[PDB]
């Protein structure tokens, strides 16, 4: 596979730029449709839907089920019901959200099925959610990859606690099928650390879009009641995590970087993002109903808590990297990115000291030292966010090429045209 180089900004970046749906959101609108489907309420749409390797596992994967998703571009119709045929398999990919998000619904078939995904999604955690499957009533065979959910046509649910310090995937998972579990279900996050509240949020957002009865009025208790789960239309917001690395782009070349379609309030950590931009000095303006950055003349070193953002945490990195000579920044709350895509605090420090740079992993996360750089092989480990952390160094470090620019492709497979196009 040829090297993609990093295209440098000798001068100031200037660029609108428009990036398409989130995944987060489009993977839980396919969910509750199939759900509605299989209820029998009827077909659903999607409208703005992210069209990515993650969402198109998504995809295949209520197909597998049973279900039909009609269509081309980012418009899809979910119907059909849930109804296996002998064999049933989803390929879960590298996809967390259809490795966490599909087995319950699986529950509703009365046919087998078996997950697999590819080999370094086997290294990912998923244990504890399996187990709170079989205390729900399901027989599942095997604790990791692959495994088998031997549904029996329904779920009873009822009342479960979990550990989800490893992932907010696996409370979402449970909470988007409860609605047709027979008592519904009351699911109890144990001890701490549950990493990625925004997340389990935006489930609980979008269950009442539905709605679907949710009370979250205590931390780490979830209480869902049994009931329909509406057919509707879903829109879906930009990517507001993928914006965050054309936006960087600005803070590092004292530019200025539009993001079109910029929701005034979304059921994305907006209000998280645009903080930790402002940490760095950058002025940030919402207009046009796009958000406008405009980037320092220069920055320091930055002490920043992502507990709750933590898929920022590449571009964060680069950022940090490229601060004035010698400032000293410090990424907490993030321990939990051990188990991600790839272990990302391993993969981070590993890249950027390859560059000649200074990053030590912590318990809890990184201490970057910005120490002057030079040029190298950025590698992605198959890891779209990775691979936009390359891209970041490289507008302020010439030299820099990215393995494998096509791990883009999870959830953002225009990213090189899209980022040619913004440096121009
Ligand atoms: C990691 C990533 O994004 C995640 C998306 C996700 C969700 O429910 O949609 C919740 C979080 O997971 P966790 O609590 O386990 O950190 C995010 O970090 O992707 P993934 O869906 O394959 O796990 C990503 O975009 O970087």
């Amino acid at each position: 596979m040829k090297t993609w180089p990093a295209p440098t900004a000798p001068t100031p970046v200037r660029a609108t730029v428009t990036v398409p749906g989130s995944k987060s959101q489009t993977n839980r609108a396919l969910v509750l449709a199939a759900l509605a489907a299989a209820q029998g309420r009827g077909a659903s749409t999607i409208s703005g839907a992210l069209r990515s390797r993650d969402t198109e596992l998504m995809l295949d994967a209520l197909q597998t089920l049973g279900l039909r998703v009609d269509g081309v571009g980012s418009e899809l119709t979910v119907s059909g019901r849930i109804e296996p045929g002998p064999g049933a398999r989803v390929d879960c990919g590298l996809a967390g959200t259809v490795l966490r998000f599909v087995p319950p619904l699986a529950a509703l078939g009365s046919v087998p099925v078996t997950f697999d995904g590819d080999q370094q999604a086997r290294g990912r955690p998923i244990a504890p959610l399996l187990d709170a499957l079989r205390e729900l009533g399901v027989a599942v065979d095997g604790t990791g990859l692959p495994f088998r959910v031997r549904g029996n046509g329904s779920l009873a649910g009822g009342t479960v606690a979990i550990d989800a310090s490893a992932s907010s995937q696996f409370v979402s998972g449970l909470l988007l099928s409860a609605a047709s579990f027979t008592d519904g279900l009351t699911v109890q996050h144990t001890g701490s650390s549950l990493p990625s509240a925004p997340h389990i949020a935006m489930t609980a957002a979008m269950l009442r879009q539905a709605g679907v009865d949710i009370d979250d009025s205590t931390p780490n208790r979830w209480q869902v009641r049994p009931g329909p789960v509406a057919a509707r239309r879903w829109d879906i917001e930009p990517d507001l995590t993928n914006a965050v690395a054309f936006l960087s782009a600005a803070v590092v070349s004292g530019g200025t970087v539009r993001i079109t379609g910029w929701p005034r309030v979304s059921v994305q950590p907006a209000d998280h993002i645009l903080a930790i931009l402002r940490q760095l000095n950058a002025v940030v303006i919402h207009a046009d109903s796009s958000l406008e950055v405009r980037g320092p003349t220069g920055y320091d070193g930055f002490d920043v808590d992502l507990r709750a953002v933590g898929e920022l945490t590449p571009s964060v990195a680069a950022l940090a990297a490229l601060a004035s000579p010698g400032s000293v920044s410090r990424l907490s709350g993030i321990a939990h990115l051990r188990g991600h895509e790839t272990d990302r605090l391993a993969a981070l420090s590993t890249e950027i000291n390859r560059l000649g740079g200074t990053c030590r992993e912590t318990p809890d996360g990184l201490v970057i030292t910005a120490t002057p750089l030079r040029p190298g092989i950025w590698r992605a480990y198959a890891d779209h966010r990775m691979a936009m952390a390359g891209a970041i160094i490289g507008l302020r470090v010439a030299g820099v090429e990215v393995d494998d620019i096509a791990a883009t492709t999870k959830t953002l497979p225009e990213f090189p045209r899209l980022w040619a196009e913004m440096v121009g």
